[PDB]
């Protein structure tokens, strides 16, 4: 409350962390489905049904041009990329699978990293 706050943990490298983390996601063999927005104009049904579309390349401006006020709103955006693939693509289907791969494997990095 006013005047009374918790020892202050030092936030001065997650930038840098997440940037990190967001490399190793950008680079795994599974991230194709996930690198670009998704094309509204090629893709029936998406821009109606998924109401905030998110992906890695837009997860990058964001966070190099510090749109990103605190490392939980960047995981935030993370975790949005894999509730849409959850939302449009069936759990038994090549782009469904890499979904539930990049989640686990940003979930353990995350967890590595911070916590």
């Amino acid at each position: 409350s006013m005047s009374v706050k918790k020892p202050k943990r030092d936030d001065s490298k997650d930038l840098a962390l997440c940037s990190m983390i967001l490399t190793e996601m950008e680079t795994h063999e599974d991230a194709w489905p996930f690198l670009l927005p998704v094309n509204l104009k090629l893709v029936p049904g998406y821009k109606k049904v998924i109401k905030k579309p998110m992906d890695f390349s837009t997860i990058r401006e964001k966070l190099s041009s510090g749109q990103y006020p605190n490392l939980e709103t960047f995981a935030l955006d993370v975790r949005l990329v894999f509730d849409n693939c959850e939302t449009f693509n069936e759990d038994d289907s090549d782009i469904g699978r890499a979904g539930h791969n990049m989640r686990k494997y940003f979930e353990k990095k995350w967890t590595d990293t911070f916590k």
